């Protein structure tokens, strides 16, 4: 009955992304630091990539997908099985893409070749869980939990955690899905204050490339 997901002021909301112990981060000289209240507060107003509905699908085909993975590394003719996962899940493949190419460098980065544990490599394009040498050999890490084993099943694996841990939880954009405004500070994407900011920035790069059609914009969030 109650489908009404608006909880919380925008001051409410803020005060509680600055509160304790949480991690919010800003990339500065080179690296990520803490980002300052200031700084959260002014991350998280609203202004739109960023506030689009990418529960749904677009209509690329598997040529073009591996257009925009060409000279993407690791991602590189992988164009396929981004639309696997797109049909099996109802993920956008341009977000699923564009989300992918941030976290990996653009296919190229060193941890975007996976962890090493005994005969196996765990593989992990999206930032699920913890992903570093102790977590894969403590068996503490989600890649190694779902057993993503190659670069294909950690492109099906990440678009499967997004749909059914985010897109099942009514976080349907990148806005919901960093700042959760239903409930503040939980259950978060990531910790940079930015990372909405820099899919979308690709998302309307590859939108603009192909020619595709937005789907639906919502810019209430806050009572
Ligand atoms: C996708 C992912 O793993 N993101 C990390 C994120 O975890 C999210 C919530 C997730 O598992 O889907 C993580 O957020 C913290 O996660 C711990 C559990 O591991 C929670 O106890 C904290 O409450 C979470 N914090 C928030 C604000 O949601 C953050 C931590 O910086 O890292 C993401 O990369
Ligand atoms: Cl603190
Ligand atoms: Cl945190
Ligand atoms: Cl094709
Ligand atoms: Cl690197
Ligand atoms: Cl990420
Ligand atoms: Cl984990
Ligand atoms: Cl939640
Ligand atoms: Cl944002
Ligand atoms: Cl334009
Ligand atoms: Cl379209
Ligand atoms: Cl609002």
């Amino acid at each position: 009955a109650a489908a009404n997901d608006v909880n919380y002021s925008f001051d409410e909301a803020v005060s509680m992304q600055q509160g304790k112990g949480i991690v919010q981060t800003k990339e500065e000289d080179g690296k990520f630091v803490e980002a300052n209240n200031n700084e959260i507060a002014k991350a998280m107003t609203i202004s739109d990539m960023k506030y689009m509905d990418i529960t749904e699908k677009v209509p690329m085909s598997e040529s073009e997908v591996n257009q925009l993975l060409k000279g993407k590394g690791i991602l590189e003719n992988r164009g396929k099985v981004f639309l696997e996962a797109q049909e099996k899940y109802e993920v956008n493949v341009i977000y699923l893409v564009s989300h992918a190419l941030v976290e990996t460098g653009n296919g190229k980065s060193e941890l975007a070749k996976g962890i090493k544990d005994g005969k196996k490599r765990y593989y992990n394009f999206f930032g699920i869980g913890a992903f570093d040498s102790s977590a894969v050999r403590s068996g503490k890490s989600y890649a190694e939990k779902e057993q993503w084993t190659s670069p294909d099943k950690a492109i099906i694996g990440g678009a499967k955690f997004i749909r059914n841990e985010y897109f099942e939880n009514n976080q349907l954009n990148l806005y919901q899905m960093r700042w959760n405004p239903e409930n503040p500070a939980q259950h978060q994407y990531a910790s940079d204050i930015r990372w909405a900011d820099k899919i979308a920035k690709l998302m309307d790069k590859s939108y603009k490339q192909f020619g595709i059609k937005k789907d639906d914009i919502r810019q209430t969030y806050y009572k």
